[PDB]
């Protein structure tokens, strides 16, 4: 079993680019920002749970990160970047530091790189809980709504919310569900400790309007890119200065 992707064939012999979206997100997530680079490979991942790889259940990101790697190789990719957004940024730090053939850097945007404290555990358990329910049981329009009123979303205009809820409406509750419980941050290791002894290069992105992960790339040994203008999905607010970061930390 692999996940269902999407590959874009560049240069030969440059690094793949391979691209995490978040949770309810697909494919597609990445790809507005990922064809600017059209002279190096792009692998754009469904996760588990997700778009074409929904049916791929996951116990944890022990799985997940198999998962990957099995895909990777099944697509050849030898020379990597891994690229993720918020639950994608999670799982690209978990398989980073679990270890993954061939990844030469590890780009995150708004990932939370974990809980410190069983309080901060038990509160995101019990919130992912109450989610999964709604998941399980209500209309995803109606979820949806509620979602993209979270916090980390507040910087959100109600168009941006209204068009987001149609896209994300698109997707399988049950599904996108057990994908939440099963990575959810209150199963997460704090990683600071090993994005500190990194091998690999470590790069964060956050949005400027985005104050909870703005806080969070302070904490780590990590060149940050703030992105203008722009609330937690940067890329998807700013495509034009996510691709400029990227293009400063990939060419030099
Ligand atoms: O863009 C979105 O709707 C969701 C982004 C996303 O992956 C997350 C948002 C908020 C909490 C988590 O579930 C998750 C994350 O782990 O970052």
């Amino acid at each position: 079993m692999i996940l269902h992707a999407q590959a874009k064939h560049g240069k030969p012999g440059l690094p793949w680019l391979v691209f995490l979206h978040g949770f309810s997100g697909d494919c597609h997530e990445w790809q507005e920002v990922g064809e600017a680079f059209a002279d190096y490979s792009r692998l754009y991942v469904d996760l588990p749970g997700h778009g074409g790889s929904a049916a791929i259940s996951v116990d944890g990101f022990d799985d997940v990160t198999d998962l990957l790697r099995k895909t990777l190789v099944s697509y050849n990719i030898l020379d990597f970047w891994l690229v993720g957004y918020s639950l994608g940024g999670r799982v690209a730090m978990m398989a980073a530091c679990q270890g993954l053939a061939g990844l030469c850097g590890v780009i995150v945007e708004g990932g939370h790189p974990g809980l410190q404290n069983a309080e901060q555990r038990a509160e995101r358990q019990r919130s992912d809980r109450q989610w999964v329910q709604r998941f399980l049981t209500e209309p995803l329009t109606a979820v949806f709504a509620d979602w993209y009123q979270q916090p980390v979303f507040a910087s959100l205009n109600d168009d941006q919310r209204r068009e987001l809820v149609a896209l994300r409406s698109n997707n399988n509750g049950a599904t996108l569900a057990a994908m939440l419980e099963a990575t959810s941050l209150a199963v997460q290791p704090d990683l600071r400790a090993n994005l500190s002894a990194r091998t690999f290069a470590f790069y964060y992105l956050c949005g400027e309007r985005d104050s909870k992960f703005r806080a969070l790339a302070a904490e780590l040994a990590a060149d940050c890119h703030v992105i203008p203008r722009a609330g937690h999905n940067a890329h998807r607010e700013n495509p034009a200065g996510v691709i400029a970061s990227l293009a400063q930390i990939l060419r030099f």
